[PDB]
């Protein structure tokens, strides 16, 4: 009676990958942390089982990939093309679903600009969402964007 899908959240250490899938669960904003999680949520009147891993057999069995960097960490932008890299090789395709996330949108200190990132996203074929794991803005647009480019691109 239920979707599973399976989600997983990559990017270069200290981006908020664990801030956000926290948010997502448990509705809280986590400074100081340090596996896998689910959360039902309907979305478009499905009932969907996520089963989220913040970072194989994983890697490889992973539907969707949300590829997150912080918007005041240039050099974790500049990994995305690694992590995108990785992913693209364990399932010999350029259409994975993925969504370039670019959280900490509350700090003041931005290095990345909104064009950017926009550009990234255009060049991949794929959505760019902005967040910030402290004020809730876009995480579920994030996670939920996730689930339906997983749709577009196989039955579920
Ligand atoms: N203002 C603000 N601060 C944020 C936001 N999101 C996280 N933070 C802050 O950075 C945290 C570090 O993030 P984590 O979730 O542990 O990062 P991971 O990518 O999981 N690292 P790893 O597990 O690979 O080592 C923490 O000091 C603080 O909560 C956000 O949106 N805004
Ligand atoms: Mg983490």
């Amino acid at each position: 009676h239920m979707t599973e899908y399976k989600l997983v959240v990559v990017g270069a250490a200290g981006v908020g990958k664990s801030a956000l899938t926290i948010q997502l669960i448990q509705n809280h904003f986590v400074d100081e942390y340090d596996d896998s999680y689910r959360k039902q949520v309907v979305i478009d009147g499905e009932t969907c089982l996520l089963d989220i891993l913040d970072t194989d057999q994983y890697m490889r069995t992973g539907e969707g990939f949300l590829c997150v960097f912080a918007i005041n960490n240039t050099k974790s932008f500049e990994d995305i093309h690694h992590y995108r890299e990785q992913i693209k090789r364990v399932k010999d395709s350029e259409d994975v679903p993925m969504v370039l996330v670019g959280n900490k949108s509350d700090l003041p200190s931005r290095t990345v600009d909104t064009k950017q990132a926009q550009d990234l996203a255009r060049s991949y074929g794929i959505p760019f969402i902005e967040t910030s794991a402290k004020t809730r803005q876009g995480v579920d647009d994030a996670f939920y964007t996730l689930v339906r480019e997983i749709r577009k691109h196989k039955e579920k």
